[PDB]
């Protein structure tokens, strides 16, 4: 009854590696749960391929045959996992930086109005409207950040459609204040720089369900697969 | 027969495992915890019907153990869920109270405006004024940087900025003593706001605790039902 148990054996490797994978997103798809979920694959590959060459009968050699084959897909569907969490991180750090530009960018230009010599009521206005579009996008990024922890395609399109509101109003602020045209432009493509990120997020967000989807798929075939060598084994 | 029966238990219990976490990838959301307390008790069903029918003593006290650890695991889920609805209470109440702060802050600015004043006095007040704002918007891009990853370095970070907000709005009523009360009211709200970071913080600790607890729970199941199945098998 030992090829009885080592289907046991698979079987276990089979749950652990699904464990591990729903730790892994758990973990917000860190490098170190990765390197975890891709041990317990390992193992349940290896043991594919361990009893690939000890069952005997053409029905069992088979069935391992179709459950290697899903472990193949498995394996590609974890890649795009992999590099859609890569794609958010990389998205995350590039609306940090961008965030950072462009309130930089209103910084030295609100401090080159405090600096010059003109009337202070004219000062007081051109203050005013700035500080106005830098806490617009601070709130901007605390939309984004909402949608960050929670991915809903609410949190995505109120997070959007707020982002091209600051967007518009950044155009207007370029006409009213044609004097500041060079900074306010520096600002801008900070902004868009940004919006382009968050987009880039989205669509990581996307192919990571995409590939979750597949996943769940493809462990339930080698659940059912796994379940029919168990069965066969029982038989005897 | 009986091997079947713990191939339906063993089979109830990854769909349990795989259900909790599922639940937390999704947030500790209503909909998860429904579907997760649905696993629960189809697993918990057959303990207790395996738990008529078996019949040898060594299986029936095997059943009464794992009986006992879906007690204690129930009783972990259900911290956990306390949990969520904590976390999800203390968002609730952050989010109140920055509106709360803010609009305090936008009454301060704009009875500033409806006193007669010299210019040079009105460009110097609004510049505290925004950077006050300002500097409770970055705190709560620092929070909502923490809801999303719940470090220990991001929840100090949050909280240090917090107390620094807090510390700056007390000495702004030292510039601007003329408007002691509302800066009273901005401050209380931002104080509010600190409470419920705290209890954002404490929940979060709880849904860690309540999930190593199960962590443990599912091994000791894991084992017991193994052992069952063992059992059966040499039979
Ligand atoms: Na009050």
């Amino acid at each position: 009854g030992s090829h009885m148990g080592d289907i046991g054996q698979l079987n276990k490797d089979l749950t652990d590696l699904r464990i591990a994978r729903l730790q892994y997103m758990i973990a917000n798809g860190d490098d170190t749960a990765a390197a975890n979920t891709l041990a317990k694959l390992d193992a349940f590959s290896k043991q594919q391929a361990y009893l690939a060459t000890t069952f005997k009968s053409p029905e069992n050699v088979k069935l391992l045959g179709e459950l290697g084959d899903t472990i193949s897909a498995y394996k590609l569907s974890l890649n795009k996992m992999r590099q859609g969490y890569d794609a958010t991180r990389a998205a995350r750090v590039s609306m940090d930086s961008s965030a950072i530009r462009a309130d930089q960018a209103m910084d030295a230009l609100s401090q080159e109005v405090m600096a010059r010599p003109e009337a202070d009521s004219v000062r007081l206005a051109q203050y005013q409207l700035i500080s106005k579009a830098r806490q617009q996008l601070l709130q901007v990024r605390i939309d984004v950040r909402g949608y960050i922890a929670e991915n809903s395609s609410a949190n995505e399109q109120a997070a959007l459609r707020q982002l091209d509101a600051a967007l518009a109003d950044t155009d207007n602020l370029k006409r009213q204040l044609p004097s500041e045209d060079a900074r306010l432009q520096q600002f801008e493509n900070a902004v868009l720089a940004y919006r382009d990120a968050v987009r880039q997020f989205r669509d990581a967000v996307a192919n990571i369900t995409t590939s979750r989807a597949e996943m769940t798929v493809q462990g339930a075939d080698i659940v059912k697969r796994s379940d029919a060598l168990y069965q066969i084994q029982l038989e005897r």
